[PDB]
């Protein structure tokens, strides 16, 4: 099954999920200066107060953080988003080493990792039937930066040790997102895709310029994770990111002069 290795890695995807070299692939390369201001971005609105988590997992390729999305709730909406999104979960991808981990880079660059805020378009009932639909996802990404500590990922960072290798999982209740936000919501935004198999196309994707910061220690624990289940050889939970996709026929616009 696909992964991360030389034999399963992203260079393999295409062969299980055509998609793969499709024409609205995510992540991509962020070109500061080729990206257009656009005035007509409605502000963005990130409302994340009566949030409620359920669990956290190891799926054998990142965590999941996954929410109870019944009710109306930790909603996204405005800036190019039609209508309300729903979020259901969140996950990070990081690397083996801080120079890289990020999935989208800046200018080439890459940060220590980056955050997946997953949400759904309400107008479709479910995660299962927006991800139909061209419209179906916003993903919020936020980039890390290894510096000081984030306090509100500290409950992350505490639980992993209880999910250490694929398949465990662990119940996760009263996490707040807000705790993970920058200060600036000043972002890029682009359409795309999943960034893992099935790789589907149905993401608006609104990434933040501001990075958070997180410690190097709470990076390293990300880094004790395990991508194999609990009896097979240890291979470290490391550089869990898809390198960057041709932009092909996208313009990617800034919320921001
Ligand atoms: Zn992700």
């Amino acid at each position: 099954h696909w992964g991360y290795g030389k034999h399963n890695g992203p260079e393999h995807w295409h062969k299980d999920f055509p998609i793969a070299k499709g024409e609205r692939q995510s992540p991509v390369d962020i070109d500061t200066h080729t990206a257009k201001y656009d005035p007509s971005l409605k502000p963005l609105s990130v409302s994340y107060d009566q949030a409620t988590s359920l669990r956290i997992l190891n799926n054998g390729h990142a965590f999941n953080v996954e929410f109870d999305d019944s009710q109306d709730k930790a909603v996204l909406k405005g800036g190019p988003l039609d209508g309300t999104y729903r979020l259901i979960q969140f996950d990070f991808h990081w690397g083996s080493l801080d120079g890289q981990g990020s999935e989208h880079t800046v200018d080439k660059k890459k940060y220590a990792a980056e955050l997946h805020l997953v949400h759904w378009n309400t107008k479709y009932g479910d995660f299962g039937k927006a991800v139909q639909q061209p419209d179906g996802l916003a993903v919020l990404g936020i980039f890390l930066k290894v510096g000081s500590a984030k306090p509100g990922l500290q409950k992350v960072v505490d639980v992993l040790d209880s999910i250490k290798t694929k398949g465990k999982s662990a119940d996760f209740t009263n996490f707040d997102p807000r705790g993970l936000l920058p200060e600036s919501l000043d972002y890029w935004t682009y359409p795309g895709s999943l960034t893992t198999p099935p790789l589907l196309e149905c993401v608006t994707w609104i990434v933040l310029k501001e990075p958070i910061s997180v410690s190097s220690e709470q990076v390293l624990k990300f880094r004790k994770l395990n991508f194999n289940g609990e009896g097979e050889p240890e291979e470290l939970m490391v550089d869990n990111w898809r390198p960057a996709q041709p932009l092909k026929n996208r313009q990617i616009k800034a919320s921001f002069k």
